[PDB]
């Protein structure tokens, strides 16, 4: 049960490089399965997900192979099932069926029971693949997907914006015959990546980042090289660090565009931003961090994703500043924690008001949100003594090594392993 020890208070300023967004890497590792020559995916973080997925790629008969970037070659898919044994605690799992089906007429994923730690619905990725014609078949517990030829591109409209579902139906649709409208596309700057991956391959995608995606299916797609986009909210996490510490960092294999909403609320705190075409900078003058109003919303707007990163912000900022969910429940569990630490919080409703306090201090913390806990960690930097961040194995599943970057940054962090 590995744990974070951090000798505080530490100002973390310097350079990071920010790891490719494992949310990306997964829809294009699936896409792949569309390619008829081979693939090279670059800059694909080294996380348990990426893992399970190349498991589940050579499973399919898949050649596959990794370091920066993953291998890839699936001119000899001949299975076509992905096992109880795998899809266990992956939902991205699912994105398998499409490509198969449409790539090779015929595909099965298994699914978690009713009720078994993940009765999460799928509902919209088999209506969407029956929508190009596909005939489906539900025996539950497991899912098939089929299609005599090739799948028939359709005009559908979303009742509900999924980022899961947009892929599968896009990946999907660029192999179909046909035109395929989908309404109320997810606007994700993942989406946006795994569209632009697709169009590398020789597909048709046009509208993506937009309410409205449209695909041109063609007979096949090739290979080539492609390079998985930032990771935007590591890229924030980091902002964020520099940013309650009053240090000057710069961030390295940064998108800029992807990050508008939180560069601008990072500006309100007070911070001194400059932007390139590969790289982000944040310089706090030596300054504290000023209280600022935060309303999370669907993107391009503030991503809820850098909530508890803000909310430390607030809690060590001049004045009050108050967070607010306007979409999402239960997203402060967590304060609790900080008030151990110092912090002067009240939880109200879907809002959380801080009232910034001069310095916080050090004490045994745990969060089982990743993002959650990561600020945990934060703190733990700019506490006065020492912090233990437990159950950090939370931190580990979408964060690359986040201890030897903040270290580089001059963080007092120890991985402490066993107890
Ligand atoms: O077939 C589907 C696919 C998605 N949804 C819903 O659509 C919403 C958003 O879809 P996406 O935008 O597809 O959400 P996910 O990325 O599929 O789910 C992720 O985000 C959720 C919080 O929004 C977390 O609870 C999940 O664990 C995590 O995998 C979610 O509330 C889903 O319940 C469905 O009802 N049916």
């Amino acid at each position: 049960m590995d744990k974070f020890r951090v000798q505080g208070p530490t100002r973390l300023q310097g350079e990071v490089t920010i790891s490719g967004a494992k949310n990306a890497a997964l829809p294009i590792l699936f896409a792949a399965l569309l390619a008829e020559e081979p693939v090279e995916i670059q800059n694909v973080p080294k996380l348990k997900d990426i893992d399970t997925t190349m498991k589940l790629l050579t499973q399919l008969g898949t050649k596959v192979e990794r370091x920066g970037s993953v291998w890839i070659d699936a001119s000899n898919v001949n299975n076509f099932s992905a096992p109880y044994d795998l899809v266990k605690t992956m939902r991205a799992s699912i994105w398998a069926l499409g490509p198969l089906v449409a790539r090779f007429g015929q595909g099965q994923v298994s699914l978690p029971g009713g009720d078994a730690i993940g009765a999460r619905p799928v509902d919209l990725h088999i209506f969407g693949l029956e929508k190009l014609g596909a005939e489906i078949k539900l025996e539950e517990g497991y899912v098939k997907a089929s299609v005599n030829g090739r799948l028939k591109g359709a005009h559908i409209v979303m009742d509900k914006v999924s980022v899961g579902a947009t892929v599968t139906i896009m990946s999907a649709a660029t192999l179909a015959e046909g035109t395929t409208i989908i309404e109320n596309a997810a606007r994700e700057p993942e989406i946006v990546d795994t569209a632009n991956f697709l169009v590398a391959l020789g597909a048709k995608i046009s509208g993506q980042g937009t309410d409205r995606i449209t695909i041109e299916g063609v007979e096949r797609l090739g290979g080539g090289v492609y390079r998985v986009l930032p990771d935007r909210i590591e890229t924030g996490t980091f902002l964020v660090a520099a940013a309650i510490s009053g240090g000057k960092i710069v961030c390295r294999n940064a998108q800029p565009d992807t990050l508008d909403a939180v560069l601008a609320k990072l500006r309100e705190a007070g911070a001194d931003i400059e932007t390139g075409e590969d790289w982000i900078s944040l310089d706090m003058h030596g300054k504290r961090p000023k209280a600022v109003t935060v309303r999370t919303a669907p993107h391009p707007a503030f991503p809820t994703d850098m909530q508890a990163q803000f909310t430390l912000l607030n809690l060590v900022a001049e004045g009050t500043g108050v967070i607010t969910e306007t979409i999402f429940e239960n997203r402060f569990m967590h304060v609790p924690e900080l008030i151990r630490m110092g912090a002067h919080a009240e939880i109200e409703s879907n809002t959380v008001i801080c009232h910034g306090v001069e310095k916080l201090s050090g004490a045994q913390v745990m969060a089982t949100d990743l993002r959650a806990s990561a600020s945990l960690v934060l703190a733990g930097c700019i506490a006065e003594g020492t912090t233990v961040v437990d159950r950090i194995y939370h931190i580990d599943r979408g964060y690359e090594r986040i201890e030897d970057k903040l270290r580089a940054l001059g963080a007092n962090i120890e991985r402490v392993k066993g107890e």
